[PDB]
C-alpha cells in the first residue's frame, strides 16, 4: 500500500550520554516509521530487530540527503542542525560528505524524487532479504516485492513521461549502501552530532582548575 | 611458478575484461579518459559479478575463471569465510534460484560498468544515459522471457547493491590474496630464501 | 538500562582521562586547541593501555574499569577473538611478565599523550619537546629502579607499536561495540519494538 | 655487531605481469638484506618466512622514506624513480604519502638518522617477536634485544651529545606501524609502481580495436 507508506515518511555538560540520547530519539524515530510500514509488525520481532540493525544506517542516510534536497549545499538533520563542509572536514569525515551530497542529495534533487518515491525506497532497505540470521528470508522478500511492485505502480502513473523513473530510482540503492558502509566505519553521524558537544565539553575542562 | 601464474591470469583476465566492455554500445564514444575510470571503478564488482554467475553449477564453492576452485571449507580456513559466505548467499544462491541467464548478467554487468558516480568523469550525464539505454533494454528482455515474473526486473537490479558491498568488503578483507595469493607467496619466499 | 550505563560510564572515563592529562607536568600549558587535539588522537590507546594494565593479575580476560570482566570465550561469541588475543598476547602478558608497574605505564602512557605526530597540532615541536622529558624521566627510573635490566627502558617503548596497531584494529572492528555494545541494543531495539 | 648490520644495509605490454617482476625484484631484495642479518637465518625457515611476511612492508617503507631525505617533497625509489606527492594525490594515496613524508622523511632528515641507525631499526622490524605462528618468540626477542642493545650503545658512541637519540629512533616504529597498515589497505606500493602501467596498457587497447 503506497499511501500507508507515504503516512509513515510523514510521521548540561555530559557529552557522551546526550549525544546517546539523541541516537536513542533518532533510532526511536525510525522504529515507528518501521511499524507504520504495512507488514513490518507482522513479521517475528527477532526479524525486526535483525531488519532495523541491518539498514538502521542506510535508512537514516537517505532521511536526511533527501531532506537536504532544500537545504543549500550542507546537510540537515533531524535535529535541526544545519551541517556544512567544513564542520564535517573539521570532524574528519569530509570525502563521506562530498559522497552524500554528489551521489544522494544531488541526484535526489535533479530527478525532484518525492517522498513517497523516498518512503518506499526505504522500505525496499528496510525489507532486506539479506540480513543475517533471519527466521524467513523468503517472506521478507516477499514484502520487498511487494514495496517495490507498488512504487512502480506509482511512478508509471505519476511519472508516465518517464517509463525509466522507477529503475532510476532503485539504482540509488548501490551508492545508498556503498555511503552507508563508510559512515560506519568513520562514526559519521555520531561524530557530527558529538565533535562539538564533546570539543565543548573538553574545553572547560581544561580550562578550569 | 604459482605467483607468475597468477599474474599472467591477471593479464589474460584484465584483457578479456577490455574486449568486452570496447563490445558494450556507445563504450568507445566515450571520452578515453571517461572509458578508462569506468574500467579502474568496476573492475572488482564486474570480475566477482562473473565468477559468481559462472559457480551457479558449483555447490558450496566458486570458480575463478582458469579452472581454479575454491571450497568454503578451505575460504574459512584462511580467514575470509564471512565474506565468502556472502558471495555464495547474496550472489551465487541468488543467481541460482532465479535462474540468471548471460544476458540477465551481461546488462548488469554493463550498469555496473556504466557508473556515473565514478570519480573524475568528465561527462557523467553521458554514462547514465548510457546506462539507463542498458537497463530499459534488460527490462524489455525481462517482461518477455518471464512475462508471469513482473518483478523480475527489480530482483536483477537489486541484486547490484549486495554486488558493491561484497566488491567493497573483498578489497578490505584482501579476499583475493588470501585465498589464491596466501600459499603462493610461503612458496616464493622460501624459494628466496633458499638462495644463495 | 544497559545502554545508559554504558554511555555513563563512558562520560565518567572522559572525565578521568581529561583530569589524568591535567595532572601531567605541563600539559596544562600547551595551547587549548593543542591539548583537544591530542586527547582526542590519544584516547583510544590511552583507554587500551589502562584496561591492559588493569588485567595483569587476570587470566585470559580483561578488566574494563567499572568492574566490567570480559573473558575470551565471550570476546570470541562476539566475533572479536583474534584483536581480543592481540591484546592478551601483545600487551596484557608481556606487561605481566615483565612485570610493568605503575610508574612506567604512566610514562608510557604520557609518551602516548604527547603526540608529535598528531594531525593539527600548532606546535608540534613543544609536544616533542614535553615527549622527550617524559621519556628522559623513564629511562633515569628504568636505570636507578632496575639496573640489573639494561634493556628494560627500550622493552618498554617497543609496546608501543603493538599499542598503536591494535588501537587502530580496535576501532575498525568495532572492538568494544562488540563487546559490550552489541546485546544491550538488541535488548532497547525489542524495548523500542514493543512500545505503544 | 653493528658493522654487520650496517653492512647488510650496504649490499610489449603486460601490465600486471612486469609489476609482478618489480614487486618480485624488490621482495628478494629484502630478502637478501634479511640474511646478512646476524643469526636470523639461523632462525627455522618457517619462522624466517613468518618474519618477513609480518615485516615487509614497514621494511620497504623504511627503506624508501631514509631514501628520500634528499629530495624535496617526494619519494625516492629502487628504481630511480622519483614520485611527487601531488602524483600521488592524484592515485588516491596522498594522505598516506604525507605521512610518509612527514612522520618519515621530514624525522630522519632533522635528525639526520644514519645507515647504521636505519639499519638497526629495520633489524629490529626484522625480529619482531609478536609475529604470529613463530616455534619461539622467546628467542626473537632475545635477537631484537640484541639490536636495540648494540644500536644504543653505536647512538651513545658517535653522538654523546644526543642522550636522548636512541629512544627518539625507537619511538618512530609506533608512526611506522601505522603506516604500515594504512599502506597495506590503500594498495599504496602497487598503486605507486602500478597505476602508470596500467592506465597506459589501457588507453593504447582502448584506442586500438
Ligand atoms: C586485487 C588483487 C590482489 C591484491 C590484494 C587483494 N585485494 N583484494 N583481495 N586481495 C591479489 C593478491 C594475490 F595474491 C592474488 C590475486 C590478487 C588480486 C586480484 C585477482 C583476483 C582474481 C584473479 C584470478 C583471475 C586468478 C587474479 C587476481
Ligand atoms: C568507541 C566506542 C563505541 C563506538 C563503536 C566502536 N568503535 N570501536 N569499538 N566500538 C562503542 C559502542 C558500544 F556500543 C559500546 C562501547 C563503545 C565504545 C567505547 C567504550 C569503551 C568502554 C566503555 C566503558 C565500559 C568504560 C564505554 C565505551
Amino acid at each position: 500500500p503506497v499511501e500507508r507508506i507515504l503516512e509513515a515518511e510523514l510521521a548540561p555538560n555530559d557529552p557522551v550520554t546526550n549525544i546517546c540520547q539523541a541516537a536513542d530519539k533518532q533510532l526511536f524515530t525510525l522504529v515507528e516509521w518501521a511499524k507504520r510500514i504495512p507488514h513490518f509488525s507482522e513479521l517475528p520481532l527477532d526479524d525486526q530487530v535483525i531488519l532495523l540493525r541491518a539498514g538502521w544506517n542506510e535508512l537514516l542516510i537517505a532521511s536526511f540527503s533527501h531532506r537536504s534536497i532544500a537545504v543549500k549545499d550542507g546537510i540537515l538533520l533531524a535535529t535541526g542542525l544545519h551541517v556544512h563542509r567544513n564542520s564535517a572536514h573539521s570532524a574528519g569525515v569530509g570525502a563521506i560528505f562530498d559522497r552524500v551530497l554528489t551521489e544522494l542529495v544531488s541526484k535526489m534533487r535533479d530527478m525532484q524524487m518525492d517522498k513517497t518515491e523516498l518512503g518506499c525506497l526505504r522500505a525496499i532497505v528496510l525489507f532486506n532479504p539479506d540480513s543475517k540470521g533471519l527466521s524467513n528470508p523468503a517472506e521478507v522478500e516477499a514484502l520487498r516485492e511487494k514495496v517495490y511492485a507498488s512504487l512502480e505502480a506509482y511512478c508509471k502513473h505519476k511519472y508516465p513521461e518517464q517509463p525509466g523513473r522507477f529503475a532510476k530510482l532503485l539504482l540509488r540503492l548501490p551508492a545508498l549502501r556503498s555511503i552507508g558502509l563508510k559512515c560506519l566505519e568513520h562514526l559519521f553521524f555520531f561524530k557530527l552530532i558529538g565533535d562539538t558537544p564533546i570539543d565543548t565539553f573538553l574545553m572547560e575542562m581544561l580550562e578550569a582548575p
